[PDB]
């Protein structure tokens, strides 16, 4: 009933898989988890494995143990990353101590292709295009990305487009400090504490994304975040007494109201020779007002992409219960709940 299992020592981590994963090649470790690229001979998928560092360590680690395969269990979208299998060696709940996550292998992010391509206002567009549909997905069920970035977007050779969390590791304090890619594409009210966040701060990273595909060159590099909060307001402007009041943190407020005023620049000489519908909708999209930014489900319908647009193509997800994010547990509670999870998983039809 339960396939079998060996053993394989890969940088003095152990790894527990069924037969049918094979070549096991890694890829990447992290405190949260070590990846390997493996074949998987049942499918004849090229896969990638992810075993969780010490799972259920503590409460905020079986947590998010319980957080992650929740979500990867819920993702069923071209444009997001689906899960293909999940297991454990355990053959019980005594046992269990031991979280490997299956997906499809990725390789050559947004990244890659900024670096290493010269890329048309037709590739911008699709581009765009994919990840606003994937984020309409990923937002109808309440889940915000949080860390939308070049690196977190999986590109193939027909230009197709997976959003994932390639993370493996803890996001500190100085991890987000200096001149970091791990803070260019965040929206400034969940870089400096502002104000309680949305789904929104998507569409910021998203804006921050499309600029840099457009010109090649990081729209906010700001070797600080008080450096980058200089950036930004440049770009888009000081803000003005209504949303000043929306900024929770008086502390924080007071600091922009130390700083000079400043209009909104014309962004047509700012992304000099771009089309004029990729300008306008990245105008919608850099709005300091989180209110008031464009959402993904109405970036869809900008006329910029009317040659990918198709409302009966764009779907929404499934009802996600996330009423756990709202309770106390204990570590073998989240333990049992990852549990049931990882035994009840039913694999994607092979597709
Ligand atoms: O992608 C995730 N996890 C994950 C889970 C399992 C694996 Cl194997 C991987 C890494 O995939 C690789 C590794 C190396 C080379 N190619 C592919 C990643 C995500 C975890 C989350 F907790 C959230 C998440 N994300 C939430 C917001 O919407 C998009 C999906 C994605």
């Amino acid at each position: 009933e339960r396939p079998t299992f060996y053993r394989q020592e890969l940088n003095k981590t152990i790894w527990e898989v069924p037969e049918r994963y094979q070549n096991l090649s890694p890829v990447g470790s992290g405190a949260y988890g070590s990846v390997c690229a493996a074949f998987d001979t049942k499918t004849g998928l090229r896969v990638a494995v992810k075993k969780l560092s010490r799972p259920f360590q503590s409460i905020i680690h079986a947590k998010r143990t319980y957080r992650e395969l929740r979500l990867l269990k819920h993702m069923k979208h071209e444009n997001v990353i689906g899960l293909l299998d999940v297991f454990t060696p355990a053959r019980s709940l005594e046992e269990f101590n031991d979280v490997y996550l299956v997906t499809h292998l990725m390789g050559a992010d947004l990244n890659n292709i900024v670096k290493c391509q010269k890329l048309t206002d037709d590739h911008v567009q699709f581009l765009i295009y994919q990840i606003l549909r994937g984020l309409k997905y990923i937002h109808s069920a309440d889940i915000i990305h949080r860390d939308l970035k070049p690196s977190n977007l999986a590109v193939n050779e027909d230009c197709e487009l997976k959003i994932l969390d390639f993370g493996l590791a803890r996001h500190t304090d100085d991890e987000m400090t200096g001149y970091v890619a791990t803070r260019w594409y965040r929206a400034p009210e969940i870089m400096l504490n502002w104000m309680h966040y949305n789904q929104t701060v998507d569409i910021w990273s998203v804006g921050c994304i499309m600029a840099e595909l457009l010109t090649g060159r990081t729209l906010f590099p700001g070797t600080d975040h008080i450096d980058q909060l200089k950036l930004i307001l440049r770009l888009v402007g000081t803000p003005g007494a209504e949303l000043l009041k929306k900024i929770s943190s008086e502390s924080a407020r007071n600091y922009i109201q130390s700083l000079t005023q400043m209009p909104k620049m014309n962004f047509a000489n700012v992304f000099i020779g771009a089309n004029p519908l990729a300008v306008d909708l990245l105008e919608k999209m850099l709005v300091l007002d989180s209110d008031k930014r464009i959402t993904a489900a109405q970036a869809l319908a900008h006329a910029y992409f009317a040659q990918y647009h198709d409302p009966d193509d764009e779907p929404v997800a499934d009802p996600y219960d996330q009423s756990f994010e709202s309770r106390d547990l204990l570590i073998d509670e989240w333990k049992s709940l990852t549990y049931d999870e990882v035994i009840s998983f039913v694999p994607p039809p092979l597709d």
